[PDB]
């Protein structure tokens, strides 16, 4: 075996995706790659239970056919998948009903939970991540010359409270209460194209809690332009309801 959610079996680097670093392999064991039937990566996701993956709804808007998608679990290299990697076809799609940028994928079979494939923990309903909390984003997205293309990367980003993120100098009112902001004022470190749908996790005493789903930004890693994430805590009741009833 039993593995606790949110507790990697390979301790992450937590280096203080553009910028950041290449992760230690299998140190973010909930990170998944959402792929076409031909195995091409197009989005991230987070394993939240053996049969359930949380991702961005925009990753699924082109096809309502679960057979258009497969989930890659336990990976480090994008291209040359490791022998233990699990490739599981999606069975059903559940888009958030108020059309927010979050969705669930039910897997056609449960993922086998191992020291390299472990779900993230969900937050408590309506939890608010406080300003300046240190969190991490992971993914196989663009690197903008910061090295590590093709390998799972991580970046440490502080949360910026919405009232600050919405100032003119930053995102000028765009951020909704069901979203959160994270990034460095000076830029240089951020999630980027190919990271959407992936996790934003924040360490709480002894485990990582999934607080955000990578959603959008005004470019990547620009100064004064932090990334925007769906605020997972505002969707926990809906997520739990989908899992309970499907
Ligand atoms: C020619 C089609 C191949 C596109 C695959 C490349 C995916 C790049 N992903 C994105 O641009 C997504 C949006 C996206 C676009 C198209 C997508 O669909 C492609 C697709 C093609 C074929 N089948 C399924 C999906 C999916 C997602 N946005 C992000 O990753 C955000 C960029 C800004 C960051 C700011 N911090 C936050 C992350």
């Amino acid at each position: 075996p039993s593995f606790d959610c949110g507790k990697p079996q390979v301790e992450p680097k937590k280096c203080p995706v553009v910028g950041g670093c290449v992760a230690h392999p299998h140190s973010w064991p909930w990170q998944v790659s959402l792929r076409t039937r031909f195995g091409m990566h197009f989005c991230g996701g987070t394993l939240i239970s053996p049969e359930w993956v949380l991702t961005a709804a925009h990753c699924l808007e082109k096809s309502p056919r679960p057979s258009s998608y497969k989930v890659i679990l336990g990976a480090h290299q994008e291209v040359n998948l490791e022998p233990h990697v699990q490739e599981i076809e999606v069975s059903r799609l559940f888009l958030e009903p108020t059309r927010k940028d979050i969705a669930l994928l039910k897997l056609s079979s449960p993922a086998v939970i191992t020291d390299k494939v472990i779900p993230a923990c969900l937050p408590s309903p309506n939890y608010v991540v406080a300003d300046r909390t240190e969190c991490f984003i992971t993914g196989w997205g663009e690197t903008q010359g910061t090295f590590g293309a093709g390998l799972l990367k991580e970046a440490q980003l502080p949360v910026i409270e919405n009232k600050v993120c919405n100032r003119y100098e930053f995102l000028n009112g765009r951020v909704q209460s069901t979203e959160l902001c994270a990034g460095h004022l000076a830029g240089g470190t951020d999630s980027c194209q190919g990271d959407s749908g992936g996790p934003l996790v924040c360490f709480e005493k002894d485990k990582y809690i999934l607080q955000g789903v990578t959603s959008w930004g005004l470019g990547c890693a620009r100064p004064n332009k932090p990334g925007v994430y769906v605020r997972v805590s505002r969707f926990v009741t809906w997520i739990e309801g989908v899992m309970r009833n499907n």
